[PDB]
């Protein structure tokens, strides 16, 4: 999907995590987010359209999704053990990564 | 499989490697060990049950199977080249990675 | 496929790229090259037959294909955006990595 569609998936699903009751719900939402971050990593953002793929910008752009995925995995690990509240508090910490890339490239 | 079962798999097949006649026997046994190592890496050990996935402890545990798997691959390469005695020796060097992790987490 | 077959493939498609009209041909060629590099990374070159899979030499051999594959990925990206001329320029810089390996290990 488009960079746009993937970001939607990230955004809506972060909302789903915040108001989840059980860990299955957090797990499912974290799994959809993981898929969409891997896919958003393949897109060229409008701001970078002039840059070759080995430039520091493009590489730092793909690095942003490497971190986010790493963080989603942490939250996934917690959801899998039924630890709902620490998995939610793990997902909160994704935002810093979201905002930071947006400061740079959005 | 869980941790205990996986460690049994590691142990028994290391013993097969010691007794092995040909490269095929070694190769087969290393493959099983590879898979058991990758499976055990997914588990939380009892000593670390209370630990965050982000822990220095959980990461150093996960890393121990990363070292182990890389060593298996070294031994796997030699088994593939028909080199039994050098595959056998490569597997004897696994032992130290066994011992270091058990010292911390067993 | 042995080393020779994979290198033949590497050589052939590099030419295809050089005389190509459009991005599709370049992309098709680069996709065949990538498969060949990954497959050649599995081979023990005749010069390093005695060498341990642990060797600085063997490790350095594997690393060469890692660089080649990354450079092919750079070139794939460009052909995908439909930037023929600049994908071709990216493919021209591959020869650096071909030659450096040949001087050592061929
Ligand atoms: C879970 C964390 C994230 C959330 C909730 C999120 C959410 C969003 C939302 C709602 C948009 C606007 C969608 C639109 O109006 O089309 C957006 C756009 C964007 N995001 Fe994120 N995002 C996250 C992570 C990231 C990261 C880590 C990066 C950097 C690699 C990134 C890069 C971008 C870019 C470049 C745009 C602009 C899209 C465009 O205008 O074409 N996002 N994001
Ligand atoms: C090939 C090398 C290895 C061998 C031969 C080996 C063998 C064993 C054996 C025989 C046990 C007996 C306990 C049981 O029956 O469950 C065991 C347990 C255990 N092993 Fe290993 N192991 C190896 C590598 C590792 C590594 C690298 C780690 C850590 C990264 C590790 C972590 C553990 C832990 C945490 C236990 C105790 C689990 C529990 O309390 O249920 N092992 N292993
Ligand atoms: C696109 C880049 C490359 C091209 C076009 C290329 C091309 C070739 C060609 C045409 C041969 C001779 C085949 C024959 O025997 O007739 C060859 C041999 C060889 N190349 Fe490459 N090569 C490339 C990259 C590499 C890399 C990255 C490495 C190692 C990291 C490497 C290592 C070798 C070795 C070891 C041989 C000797 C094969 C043998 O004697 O059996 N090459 N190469
Ligand atoms: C250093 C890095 O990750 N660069 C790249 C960054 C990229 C960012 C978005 C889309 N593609 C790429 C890309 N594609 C092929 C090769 C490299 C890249
Ligand atoms: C740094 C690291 O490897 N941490 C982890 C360590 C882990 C150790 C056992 C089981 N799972 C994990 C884990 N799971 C998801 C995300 C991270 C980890
Ligand atoms: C660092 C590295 O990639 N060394 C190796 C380099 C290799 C080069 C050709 C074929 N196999 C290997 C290999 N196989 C198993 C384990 C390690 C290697
Ligand atoms: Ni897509
Ligand atoms: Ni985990
Ligand atoms: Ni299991
Ligand atoms: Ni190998
Ligand atoms: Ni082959
Ligand atoms: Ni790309």
């Amino acid at each position: 999907a488009d960079l746009e569609d993937n970001m939607e998936t990230l955004n809506d699903n972060l909302k789903v995590i915040e108001k989840a009751d059980n860990a299955a719900q957090v797990k499912d939402a974290l799994t959809k987010m993981r898929a969409a971050a891997l896919d958003a990593q393949k897109a060229t953002p409008p701001k970078l359209e002039d840059k070759s793929p080995d430039s520091p910008e493009m590489c730092d752009f793909a690095a942003g999704f490497h971190i986010l995925v790493g963080q989603i995995d942490d939250a996934l690990h917690l959801a899998n053990e039924g630890k709902v509240k620490e998995a939610q508090a793990a997902a909160e910490q994704l935002k810093t990564t979201c905002n930071a890339c947006h400061q740079k490239y959005r």
